[PDB]
């Protein structure tokens, strides 16, 4: 929840932001070509006085409305004459995180292309972003993703958007009705395949393409790796904060469909026939709206975190992106043979300041730590003395003094949610792998004077730490960002992410000694016989560390000690 004093300061912001963009606006527009058919762009400033083309709106599929609610994304339509591509477009239906009234729109399968210079001396490397946001929210607006500081470079910047919540991620498991669930990946698929088959157009390089994303995003990039679907798509991928084994990164939500249309008002029973009936006449911002009361009480109990996310799909379509469960999916991926880039910020659990302040007996949950346990490895009722055991160490990873405190929970909410998953994922690609380099990085450069609005969610004003999703503030502009002194440490930082993000985009390899600080660097990547991981950790300098974390990240790994199969 946000103060309404903040409320009032964004919307001064939004409208400030808008007449900026204005001023950023030059009168120069362009034609591009696409498979579908020519479009529009307008050439750009940045506070910083470079320039980008801009092509907003791009659609890669067809709206996915009326009869195509729910359904797989279909190819768009070619049109004659040239499409406007110089603003953008609206975002999936959504909450929206500070007004939290429901926003945007159905039609939203888009993407947007930036680049600095349309016709280049050499085919560039093209990174695809794809936000996170839980499934649930997001957009790819440059009030939050503005392709300022990668096109300083040239590189082709592309952001997309995907179906989000109960619109992207419905589940039925009636082979009939052709809801099989992952809509909204299956939305990240066919942009990726527009990339591949358009990107030239642009001045980028089809045979060097990268997929990066943040937390939910992070997911969508391993997602993506993993699929069958997006097999030699793609070159590299960036793992920021988070991957597709994460606990919250999928779900199996084929019941709750029922649930949501009772709640949305239906008065049938439960069969997926009916209960689609429903839904596909619903009004969308009434499903989103109810989303947020469809997990039940024994839903809520056993943890689950989202209602509708990405879910292994109860039987095979043409178009069907998890077949199993992730962690099986490894065994067999395409991804774990391109080059990995994965990482962390150094106080990932930050994030969860809030919810401790308005929950305080949240700290509660140390006293035992039961309710941490891998799922996997708990008996149901919580209760057994194994249960307690395994408990009983990660409260000794994490409370660190006689009372456990709030920062204590924090600390554990970044290893169960991103540390400890990361591990597992490292682990168990190492067996499923020809030798192809991962690199681990770590985001430790805490400043309050460049923000991103994930610091107002959070309620993280005056808060020390780098918390989750605080570095995106050196990869996008935003519209709480303003521009920052060539000398400054903020301004170096920018110049510092984008520009590793930019090499390993470029070679599979993320040093570089063009890099300022980077020289007396040497990166490895992490071996099948390292026993302590090595990172970059990034903070006002740029040094090689053994990972701090991993002291409690072998801790949380002693728990499988006597289960060493479900690791």
């Amino acid at each position: 929840n946000v103060s309404l004093m903040e409320k009032l300061k964004w919307k001064i912001k939004c409208i400030e932001n808008k007449f900026l963009n204005y001023r950023l606006t030059t009168n120069e527009t362009v034609v591009a070509e696409t498979e579908y058919g020519k479009v529009k762009g307008v050439k750009r400033l940045t506070v910083y006085d470079d320039s980008y083309y801009s092509f907003e709106g791009i659609p890669y599929a067809q709206p996915p409305v009326g009869e195509l609610r729910f359904k797989a994304p279909q190819r768009p339509t070619p049109w004659d004459g040239v499409r406007d591509c110089c603003n953008h477009k609206d975002k999936s239906v959504q909450v929206d995180f500070i007004a939290g009234k429901v926003c945007g729109s159905e039609d939203c399968l888009y993407l947007s292309v930036y680049t600095n210079n349309l016709n280049p001396e050499t085919k560039r490397p093209v990174l695809v972003y794809i936000h996170g946001g839980d499934f649930i929210i997001g957009e790819n607006h440059r009030d939050m993703y503005g392709p300022d500081y990668f096109i300083k470079k040239d590189v082709v910047l592309i952001n997309i958007q995907y179906r989000l919540g109960a619109l992207g991620f419905l589940s039925l498991n009636s082979e009939d009705l052709n809801v099989p669930g992952n809509a909204g990946l299956k939305d990240q698929v066919m942009a990726l395949r527009w990339i591949k088959n358009n990107c030239a157009n642009f001045g980028g390089n089809p045979d060097n393409i990268t997929v990066f994303g943040e937390s939910a995003g992070a997911a969508s990039t391993h997602y993506m790796m993993l699929t069958e679907q997006t097999r030699g798509l793609f070159h590299r991928g960036i793992l920021m904060s988070g991957n597709a084994i994460c606990p919250w990164a999928n779900t199996q939500c084929q019941h709750r469909a029922f649930t949501l249309a009772k709640l949305a008002g239906y008065k049938g029973e439960d069969n997926d026939k009916d209960v689609l009936e429903f839904l596909m006449k619903a009004k969308p911002q009434d499903l989103i709206k109810l989303e947020e009361k469809v997990l039940t009480l024994e839903e809520r109990t056993n943890m689950v975190v989202f209602p509708f996310g990405p879910t292994v799909e109860p039987y095979q379509t043409a178009d069907c992106v998890l077949p199993k469960h992730p962690r099986e999916m490894v065994k067999t991926a395409w991804g774990n043979s391109i080059p990995t880039m994965m990482g962390n910020t150094s106080y990932e659990g930050l994030f969860f300041t809030s919810i401790l302040k308005q929950m305080p007996m949240l700290v509660k949950e140390l006293e035992t730590c039961v309710n941490f346990v891998p799922s996997e490895l708990a008996d149901a009722e919580r209760t057994a003395p194994e249960t307690l055991e395994m408990g009983a160490k990660i409260k000794k990873a994490h409370v660190t003094g006689e009372t456990p405190t709030a920062d204590n929970f924090m600390d554990l909410c970044s290893h169960i949610y991103f540390w400890f998953p990361m591990h597992r994922l490292l682990q168990l690609r190492f067996n499923h792998t020809s030798g192809t380099p991962v690199y681990l990085y770590r985001f430790d450069f805490d400043s309050e004077d460049l923000i991103n609005p994930y610091r107002i969610m959070r309620s993280g004003r005056g808060v020390k730490g780098v918390s989750h999703a605080d570095e995106l503030s050196y990869f996008f502009w935003n519209q709480l960002a303003k521009r920052m002194p060539k000398e400054s440490r903020e301004y170096k930082t920018i110049e510092r992410m984008t520009g590793i993000w930019i090499q390993f985009a470029t070679t599979g390899n993320p040093y570089s000694n063009e890099i300022e600080g980077m020289e007396n660097v040497s990166w490895d990547p992490i071996k099948k016989s390292d026993e302590v991981y090595k990172c970059l950790n990034i903070s006002d300098e740029l040094k090689m560390i053994d990972v701090p974390e991993m002291d409690k990240i072998k801790q949380w790994e002693s728990m499988f000690e006597k289960h060493r199969d479900l690791f």
